[PDB]
């Protein structure tokens, strides 16, 4: 369950070198840091680790796209080395290669209290196991280098603590190849997986699900999952009318139709009606001429529907007024997916009232998971691997993690 993996809390640091993974995958445009929010997210952890006598805290992250070849005149993360001792207010030690001979030298007993950070992790085919060369052909890691890649990784600290909780569903090196007595997680990570694993264990009941989407295909092992957990379900985005379009017959002139729509949701339907779980759907829609945020505005029922050329990009006021409803009487939602297009002051009606009926849910008792500051019970960050979860797949980042 969740009270299976160790944490950095429950680890004991005095005079210990911990070798972290965590997510410095941050905005950069021309080696410089656009948004330096994933560094400061981490901070904690690194900052617990000191504060109980922690011997050294190597840093290995990822940056950019590398594909396993080298590109330090780019993804390389010197410029958040800088970023992080100016937020610590001191100094971290950077290291141009993240394994070898030299790496695992300058790692092996450093003065207690000494921070570095390896080059990006990614410049190596090991990590991922694929890349693509110099020339975009594709390329596979050697078995053995990517032993050798873990095994060097492994010398350069005492325990290791995964605070990459963005990267758990993947099976990479940094993820699953650190040969230490304890593989615990970061306080970012651990917190991610506390409210998934609640989620998917014994929900506060009535269990709300809010899945937003396009793609019915891309989200139908999600859909399907969260249906064995979820008393209601409101499904928002343009994989809704798929749904509307054979339910109701409804017509969606032009907002993006859908192939195998058919099947799938006829089987998503029946396994919600074996389930008990009521679905609901948008009744109205806020109608728009043009994929753009500057489109001529309209409005369309789905006894109505949407004329042809014009598309549904934000849900009508009555659907609004729904979710009021639905999102009033719950003691657990998870949110993921976008129930319209929100950056477009136009049509982020929808979007924007669901933020309050679902801030208001929390202030009154409700425990609140939006996907993607302390008005809501908790905000994930691990994109892919969040809904990896949901999925009900398993991440091999965690279960790399030391049990209790």
């Amino acid at each position: 369950a969740l009270s299976a993996k160790l944490t950095l809390d429950k680890v004991d640091l005095k005079g210990k070198r911990v070798i972290m993974r965590v997510d410095f995958n941050v905005p950069m445009k021309n080696n410089q840091i656009t948004n330096n929010q994933r560094i400061k997210a981490a901070i904690p952890s690194i900052k617990h680790c000191l504060d109980n006598g922690a011997k050294s805290v190597v840093l290995m992250s990822h940056l950019g796209r590398p594909d396993g070849i080298p590109m330090p005149d780019k993804y390389s993360l010197e410029p958040v080395a800088d970023e992080l001792k100016s937020l610590l207010n001191k100094d971290v030690i950077f290291l141009k290669d993240c394994v070898g001979p030299e790496v695992e030298q300058a790692c092996a007993n450093p003065d207690n209290g000494s921070i570095i950070l390896l080059e990006n992790l990614r410049f190596h085919v090991e990590e991922e196991g694929k890349g693509k060369d110099s020339s975009g052909k594709k390329i596979s890691a050697d078995p053995a280098k990517v032993e050798a890649f873990r095994a060097s990784l492994s010398k350069l600290g005492d325990v290791y603590v995964n605070d990459a909780f963005g990267t758990a569903h993947r099976a990479h090196s940094s993820m699953v190849g650190v040969n230490l007595p304890q593989k615990a997680s970061g306080f970012l990570m651990k917190k991610e997986l506390d409210y998934f694993s609640k989620a998917l264990e014994k929900p506060e009941r009535p269990f709300l699900a809010i899945l937003g989407g396009a793609k019915v295909k891309d989200k139908i092992q999600l859909i399907k999952n969260m249906l064995d957990k979820v008393n209601f379900m409101i499904i928002g985005g343009g994989m809704a009318y798929t749904f509307l379009k054979e339910l109701k017959n409804m017509q969606i002139g032009a907002s993006l139709f859908d192939e195998e729509g058919a099947t799938i949701v006829k089987e998503i339907m029946e396994k919600a009606e074996k389930n008990g779980v009521k679905i609901v759907f948008p009744v109205d829609f806020v109608t728009g001429d043009k994929f753009d945020e500057n489109a001529k505005v309209g409005q369309a029922t789905i006894e109505s529907g949407i004329p042809s050329g014009w598309m549904g990009l934000d849900c009508g006021p009555e659907s609004i007024k729904i979710n009021a409803q639905i999102v009033a009487q719950a003691k657990l939602i998870v949110w993921n997916g976008p129930i319209g297009v929100f950056e477009w002051d136009a049509f982020a009606k929808g979007t924007k009232a669901l933020m309050d009926e679902v801030v208001k849910a929390t202030s009154n008792g409700c425990v609140t998971i939006i996907g993607g500051e302390d008005k809501v019970s908790h905000v994930s960050t691990g994109g892919g691997a969040s809904l990896e979860l949901l999925e009900g797949k398993i991440l091999p980042g965690v279960e790399a993690l030391s049990n209790m």
